[PDB]
């Protein structure tokens, strides 16, 4: 009776990621391991020449590679904002209450969607087109040589979970449904929403991995080394503008970040 | 079954070390704190002028300074309470001695702040076990610094006690606490999670069972630990303040220990 609409939320959900992100976890895999080519940014030179013969879309080469970060941030933005309206339930909360959960839940979401897009090694860029290394993002000056690193440790030990997008599909759901965002008005609803939200990702992970003993509460901790990343990256924007005085950008483009 | 028979064993060990472990449970500070006694009645301190009876009644210079270097100590004593129920914890012992270290290192602190609500109501909180009660205002009416140390204790405690668990929860609860297999520095990560996927199941089990129509309260338990890390990365910058506003003002030595290089 009910195991069904938590296997139609289940299947809901995914169906919708599917709509709403162009680069999937199953493609960026098959990307990475080989078995799937994209062009490697790995030095100075290798940059130089992927933007000129790709021209990825997003003067010192630190302070571009940090903005593009930023710009692309804004583009994943507005796919999880449209993930977010498919969520059953979630259009039909106060309208402040949206804003509120979606400002506060995307940097959560954008890290957990960017391990989807990352191995040791580096992170698949421009949907797939290329990849900057690790180590060449670790070799950046300034304080941008460690903007990224906090993204690899976690990423490393969140794909040890082997999640597919189904799993993360449902995941993302439950990060957006946070009923402890500071400004919420109405926190039943939300809450009540993310409490069905939660069922439906433990039955899909025990059908998914009945062999991942207790999988749900090792995701659900996961969410103690987000909120860390975020917090320590909302640190490091700040620094940034604090000090750093060639990071200027069209008025009008400072106002879209 | 079998494997659900041997998980309630484990949170009948759990709970019974914890008992045992611990002098003040939440069954005996809910029942002072909702004053249906004649016995159990706490004095409370509300201002200075209260404080100073208190002293008499409760069986180095400054109000501030001297209610501060009270929690300290009382810490520092959490701490050995804490550490005997760790070894209870079965397999514990049996860990590399460096990681049981590093466990209780970045453990003492968060299963602290967890059982401390069990002491706290919106109002204030039970000190000298359960004897005393300091009200929320008088202790953020302290001097600016000491003044918001206890604030971020209180709106997690009225949260995370709307969960309503009982001492039998906590016990298996601050004992996943304590197996966390993502711990700074931790040598032999395995054995570990084996250990906590283990007490995840027997909590997984005891939700169940203690608290039926409280759907996902599991979840709802393990999103909790986040906001543990939180109040903790708070005191230790809290603290960072203090010792150097108060090059006057000792910290024990053990708990210097514990935030060191935390
Ligand atoms: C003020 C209530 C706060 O109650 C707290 C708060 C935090 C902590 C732990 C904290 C300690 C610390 C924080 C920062 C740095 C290192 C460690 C930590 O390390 O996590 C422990 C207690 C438990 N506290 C008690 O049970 C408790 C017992 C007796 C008193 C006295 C009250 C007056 C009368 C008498 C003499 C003085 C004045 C002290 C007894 C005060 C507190």
């Amino acid at each position: 009776p009910e195991s069904a609409d938590l296997r139609a939320l289940a299947k809901h959900l995914y169906d919708s990621y599917i709509k709403s992100f162009p680069l999937t976890k199953a493609k960026a895999r098959a990307i990475l391991t080989g078995k799937t080519s994209p062009f490697v940014i790995y030095d100075m030179n290798s940059l130089m020449m992927g933007e000129d013969k790709i021209k990825f879309k997003h003067k010192e080469v630190a302070i571009r590679i940090f903005q593009g970060c930023q710009f692309r941030s804004v583009e994943a933005v507005q796919e999880i904002t449209e993930y977010a309206k498919s969520i059953p339930g979630f259009v039909n909360l106060d309208l402040n209450d949206q804003v509120t959960l979606l400002k506060y839940g995307v940097h959560e979401i954008i890290y957990t969607m960017l391990a989807s897009l990352m191995n040791k090694d580096g992170v698949l860029i421009s949907e797939g087109q290329g990849f900057m290394t690790r180590e060449f993002l670790k070799s950046l000056r300034k304080p941008f040589g460690d903007f990224m690193e906090p993204k690899f440790e976690f990423a490393v030990k969140f794909n040890a979970l082997e999640l597919d997008d189904s799993d993360l599909a449902i995941f993302i759901a439950v990060i957006i449904l946070s009923g402890d965002r500071p400004g919420l008005l109405n926190v039943k609803p939300i809450e009540d929403i993310q409490d069905n939200l939660l069922q439906a990702l433990e039955l899909q992970l025990k059908l998914n991995h009945p062999e991942s003993s207790q999988l749900f509460a090792k995701l659900l901790q996961k969410m103690t080394d987000l909120r860390q990343i975020v917090t320590e990256h909302v640190q490091l924007l700040q620094v940034i503008k604090k000090t750093e005085t060639d990071m200027s950008l069209h008025p009008l483009l400072q106002e879209i970040y």
